């Protein structure tokens, strides 16, 4: 049902937080090694979209953060775009799946877990 479902992904490359922000703010890797699986993935924009589907994923990535897991999420005009950690690619979209609203996310290589 309904036919405005456009998603977009590119490649997850390996960033992180500058140290300054955390909730606002991202950097990728200038050749820097991490731990390595600490790496971020990252979210373009979506749709469909609305304030019931904005609402209720700001409301969520607050209360996954709220439990183990740091999620962000920010808009531009009508392009919400969304950044988690690794894993909760498929952990995330799996979970907001059941709640209901529309969501961007692959589930890692395909589907790992």
């Amino acid at each position: 049902t309904s036919l405005q479902l456009s998603i977009v992904h590119r490649l997850p490359q390996n960033y992180r937080w500058s140290a300054g922000f955390a909730g606002s703010k991202v950097e990728p890797i200038p050749q820097n090694g991490p731990c390595g699986d600490n790496s971020l993935v990252a979210l373009k924009l979506l749709s469909p979209d609305g304030d019931n589907a904005w609402s209720v994923m700001y409301k969520l990535s607050q209360a996954l953060s709220d439990i183990e897991v740091p999620c962000s999420v920010l808009e531009c005009e009508g392009e919400p775009c969304l950044f988690v950690n690794r894993q909760d690619e498929f952990a995330a979209t799996c979970r907001l799946k059941n709640f209901g609203v529309a969501i961007a996310e692959p589930f890692s290589n395909y589907n790992p877990f």
